């Protein structure tokens, strides 16, 4: 809860190379993210009846903040869960193809991983502008994939993340310009199957 | 959960005259709310993995509910839960202001009867169309008062609803025609202030 | 342009009976439409500069309104447009199934009178609270069925209505009650066909 | 109308330089707008009766469009639209500060050349996420600053567009990375002012 802080990237820029490049990951954890985390403390610094909730529910609770803060709260409170999620995501040396009961409940439901793939790939690439796209699970236990658009997060509808693809140009403009399709691609080789794993059991 | 039924009213439908007309009471309760109740069974029947879930469960999650029951269930299962507290909220014998622990947070934050009527009378004017206003609670201990459109319930937005008044026209139109006002000062008469402290404490 | 004037009607209150009761009739010409305009006046009042543009003028152009009057006009606004509409479509006299290029036009589209009766009685039965239920023209030739929410008009969006039906719970309840489907089966044998052919031959 | 065509930028792709670099300007060109100039003619190739309908038309009238292909025109026919009139705006050689008309109707309406500067940089530093920050003109002689998110155009709500700003990342990324502020101080060296007359008195 407040006051929020940056997390630690947890590894070298230079550690997904060459599928994301060191450069990115510096600015996209260092300025991006920095700034989220400082716009959101700045909302929140004024209503310390807001100070020991945790972002998570805050964004649940969107419609109850004052006012003058709900825009900043969605957008640097979404920004701050959003990649918050994505650094651990990225984590190296994790399983590359999904495993445990994460992969199990993927191949009941969506009939293996390439057909999850498959569908990822087409909910990233749909995703007009700027936005984040997701395999989530619902509290009924079923799996979704969709996008969100700019930093909203799903957990704002109820739903908890388990993988999330950031599409915001910042994300992979510097190597692939306007080449999207050449980074989703890339993705997949550093995505870390055992943090997707946790957050599946963790709810 | 399903199958959904249509509540007990709980007392005559002349109970609440000269305010409210016994004819209204029991077409508002037999054939409106009755067909909340048909159309949202009649939406959950194909989708058994849902079966034993609350309405406010499945109005607090609309995202994840399948496409193709989404809007049924969020028009009837909120014009259930809305009809269901609205029948509770209106039952005689009850304090005609605010009592207890309700009271106090009502004189604490609006700074008492009057400025929260005056308030919820806005709110239920300024309500444009179908709606209803609310005296609703957050999690963070806050009251607010707001409206919502159509049969939308103020859960779907986190939100706890502690009063809400009906202001679509079938709830004072054959007693009041266009006159909401006169309905909404008439409806002061019938509030049941020991049930809105029981929702309040209850959550 | 402004002052905006209420229209006669141009016949007896009784003269639908015993399709739409004369009370209904004087309530919603003189206490509805005659609020929409005193409404829309008053919201006009104090911008000069907008004094000589035609109401649906201010529709199609909603964004640039000053902000605190964008809802007034709206919602008033569009409240005169749709019912300065009715009033003339409602005319006693006229034919009682299209004619004239109207015809043509809908036996072509949509394959028949009975074809567009069956459209245009789903799209006001699927109004999920107050609406209108309309027969549109675009600017390529198209006609479409739509239905619009509270007072909306199809001009905002760029179609011309050529028959609108009003399912706000006013225009029926005192009659027909929850009932709106005996009330939609009762519009037809009022709808005049010859002004919808004006209205679709000017569009 | 249709087949609708990428328009020659009409200057080199370093004639801006150093404020946009011609890397970023050629990707700018030759594949977004490319990009949406193809996608754009691919929607429309399945409807024959739209192929005599200028661009802005089609924006105005979005609802009309066949179902499959209105989200297609409004982003890709928005993207061919905006970027049209950015090429155009950033023309080499033309008055610095606004002239003619257009410099009266600023004078008049916002103070100052100075105080239009600082309010279209507000307009596009808190456009969230992808957008364009504008300079527009309405039906009655007023000037609004406003944004618009991904590639929607102010003609959608009836607006003549004057200055455009492209704030989505791919205009600034490869040479200002996180800082759009700094790109926003850059574009007022480029803007063509003589550009902004002609499209302000064809208005
Ligand atoms: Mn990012
Ligand atoms: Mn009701
Ligand atoms: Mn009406
Ligand atoms: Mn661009």
């Amino acid at each position: 809860p407040y006051p929020f802080k940056l997390p630690d990237l947890g590894y070298p820029y230079e550690a997904l190379e060459p599928h994301i490049d060191a450069k990115t990951m510096e600015i996209h954890h260092q300025k991006h993210h920095g700034a989220y985390v400082t716009n959101l403390n700045a909302a929140l610094e004024k209503y310390p009846y807001l100070h020991g909730v945790e972002v998570e529910v805050l964004l649940r609770h969107l419609a109850a903040l004052p006012q003058d803060i709900q825009t900043a709260v969605r957008n640097n409170g979404g920004g701050h869960l959003n990649h918050s999620l994505f650094w651990r995501l990225l984590t190296p040396g994790g399983a590359k193809e999904p495993v445990g009961e994460l992969k199990k409940a993927i191949d009941e439901q969506f009939g293996g991983f390439q057909a999850l793939k498959e569908k990822l790939t087409q909910a990233a690439m749909g995703r007009f502008g700027s936005g984040w796209a997701w395999l989530v699970k619902d509290p009924f236990g079923k799996l979704h994939v969709l996008s969100t658009p700019n930093q909203d997060n799903p957990v704002m509808e109820g739903f908890t993340p388990i993988v999330g693809i950031d599409v915001w140009e910042h994300a992979y403009y510097l190597k692939y310009q306007n080449r999207r399709a050449d980074y989703l691609q890339a993705i997949w080789n550093v995505l870390n199957w055992d943090v997707a794993e946790e957050f599946f059991k963790k709810a």
